[PDB]
């Protein structure tokens, strides 16, 4: 039921160096908050198709976490910042906009439970995006999985892909330890059965309660940065 293969992640590590392209596009950053207790918070940032930061936020309350993550976004030169507003982060818009006062950084609340972005458009690569994906959580995790698979095929099988459709992890920038923590979370993201034939993923709560998997906040942060708001 897992949606991302470890081999794709290994291939995608420094794929831009392996294939000879560099980061181009906006800088997109995202934060997965957590209450105040056991589970580390998450942050991810990319410059175009190259991931440059994966960070864990430890021993922080919800507001300290948002300060931490928005400060990283500023440090990373983000053009866009997203955060999870489905849970305890639902109240963070004021603090987030305050943090970005006077800076050209957009702030977007991501709610994975919502119907997919652009759900009436045809599905690519009569069937629409909304027929395929239950919600944004599924849509953007599959955006991630699709980028990774294409990168694997390019790096390992020599099949051309546009760098804009791939994803590379900058290992030197991110750091080996944090990259490994991310990969260990990503390989646990899984599909669940859906009675309307749509792609749907387990939520963080379900993963913990059913499989004893700690909240994958690094993975979810990276997933959210797949959406570049319009």
């Amino acid at each position: 039921m897992a949606i991302i293969k470890r081999e794709w992640l290994e291939a995608a590590t420094d794929a831009h160096k392996k294939l000879g392209w560099k980061a181009k596009g906006a800088v997109v950053s995202a934060h997965d908050p957590s209450d105040t207790g056991p589970d580390a918070k998450g942050y991810a940032s990319r410059h175009g198709s190259v991931v440059k930061r994966i960070a864990e936020g430890l021993l922080m309350d919800i507001n300290e976490g948002a300060d931490w993550a928005t400060s990283l976004a500023i440090e990373d030169g983000a053009d866009h910042y997203l955060w999870d507003g489905d849970g305890v982060g639902a109240g963070l818009r004021r603090q987030t906009t305050e943090a970005f006062s006077g800076k050209k950084i957009t702030a977007t609340m991501f709610k994975g439970s919502e119907s997919p972005f652009d759900e009436d458009a045809p599905y690519q690569a009569v069937r629409t995006i909304g027929d395929v994906f239950r919600n944004k959580r599924a849509q953007f995790y599959y955006a991630l999985a699709d980028r990774l698979y294409l990168t694997y095929r390019a790096v390992v099988h020599g099949e051309y892909a546009d760098p804009d459709d791939m994803l590379s992890f900058d290992k030197e920038a991110i750091g080996e330890k944090m990259l490994e923590k991310l990969f260990a979370e990503l390989t646990q993201i899984q599909r669940k059965f859906n009675n309307n034939g749509k792609l749907e993923l387990m939520t963080k709560v379900e993963m913990k309660q059913k499989l004893g998997i700690p909240s994958p906040n690094l993975a979810d942060a990276l997933m959210m940065c797949m959406h570049c708001p319009a």
